[PDB]
């Protein structure tokens, strides 16, 4: 809170030049780079200008600290006691950098252009007086989608379901968090070498079997949750085409969340959550091809216990009462 740092501030010499794009949305961009040996992420967005980036306006400070606020909250999680999760994304720092775009970080968003092709303008344009928040995580890995025919099996499948839904669970327990667009673009996996994972809910800790990948959910755009009674939501009550899409069960949800809040997004229905996990167990059936069938009992019994889930977790009211009642965690 010193004013604006410039961008050398979160991204020293070194740290730039091993800058590697990852991500984009209309946001802005998303880097991998290294600090201390470690990856970390970092998700760069332009605040304040008058420019449209990537065809929408910048948002202002005020608009951007929704982001920041959920961010914060939800990492924070990892180092809670009675409501404890590491399932969100970890963030590292946050900062509000001032200055036009290194010629580093162009460097690296044209070799994602050239190799992967991308939807934004090419970030050239901004003076030496344009804001950024730069946002630095944890890398997380790669997301659900990217993954489609990526995974070992159902079992996978399992962990990754269940690693979700105690994650959200913890955040409703804590915060009364919904985070209301949780696409399989929005659910990150890496590599982990525990074998268990651990969580606690309203101060009872459990595990779950990680199958050797840890998920961390990303994206809060339309997430809402509390603290002491101030909501923090994004208010889609009057946008349209939110709800207008098709072509995918993900457009469903929206317009599903809509008639659950009756169109009122200040609220707390945690039966989105149940919604968008509903979503998931639809992909990880439907949409997802796993490198060996179940082809023997106890994966058979999987497969059927997640095809029992899809059937069933739809008469529930919360991931809260997935987690403490459904059978597929027992
Ligand atoms: O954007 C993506 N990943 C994101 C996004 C946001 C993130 N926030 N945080 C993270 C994060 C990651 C890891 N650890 C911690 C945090 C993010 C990662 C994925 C990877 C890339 N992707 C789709 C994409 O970038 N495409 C590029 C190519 N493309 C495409 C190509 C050309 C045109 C085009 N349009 C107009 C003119 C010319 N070409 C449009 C789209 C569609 C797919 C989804």
């Amino acid at each position: 809170q010193k004013g604006p740092v410039p961008f050398s501030h979160c991204l020293p010499t070194e740290k730039l030049q091993r800058c590697e794009k990852i991500g984009e949305g209309v946001f802005g961009e998303v880097f991998q780079t290294i600090a201390d040996h470690t990856p970390v992420a970092i998700k760069i967005i332009a605040i304040e200008g008058p420019d449209l980036v990537n065809g929408s306006h910048q948002k202002t400070f005020e608009e951007i600290l929704p982001e920041i606020i959920i961010s914060k909250e939800l990492s924070l999680l990892s180092g809670e006691v009675c409501n404890r999760t590491e399932g969100f994304i970890g963030l590292n720092s946050v900062h509000c950098v001032q200055g036009s775009y290194p010629p580093l970080l162009l460097k690296a968003w044209d070799h994602y252009n050239s190799t992967k092709g991308s939807a934004n303008d090419r970030p050239d344009f901004f003076k030496d007086d344009q804001l950024f928040i730069v946002l630095e995580f944890e890398f997380g890995g790669i997301d659900l989608e990217q993954m489609r025919t990526k995974l070992s099996s159902l079992a996978t499948a399992k962990s990754i379901l269940h690693q979700l839904t105690a994650s959200l669970a913890v955040a409703e327990a804590s915060l009364r968090f919904e985070h209301r667009d949780l696409h399989w673009g929005n659910v990150l996996l890496k590599k982990t070498s525990l074998k268990k994972l651990h969580y606690t809910l309203n101060g009872k800790s459990s595990t779950i079997p990680s199958c050797g990948l840890q998920v961390s959910i990303i994206d809060y755009t339309l997430s809402r949750l509390e603290r002491d009674g101030i909501v923090v939501f994004c208010d889609v009550s009057m946008d349209e085409d939110l709800f207008t899409g098709d072509g995918d069960y993900q457009f469903d949800i929206y317009r599903l969340m809509k008639k659950e809040n009756n169109n009122r997004w200040g609220e707390y229905h945690p039966y989105s959550n149940v919604l968008w996990l509903h979503y998931l167990t639809d992909k990880m059936l439907k949409q997802m091809t796993f490198k060996t069938k179940c082809n023997t009992p106890a994966m058979k019994q999987i497969k059927r216990k997640i095809q029992e889930f899809h059937r069933t977790m739809l008469n529930f009211s919360s991931a809260t009462d997935l987690l403490c009642q459904h059978s597929l965690f027992k």
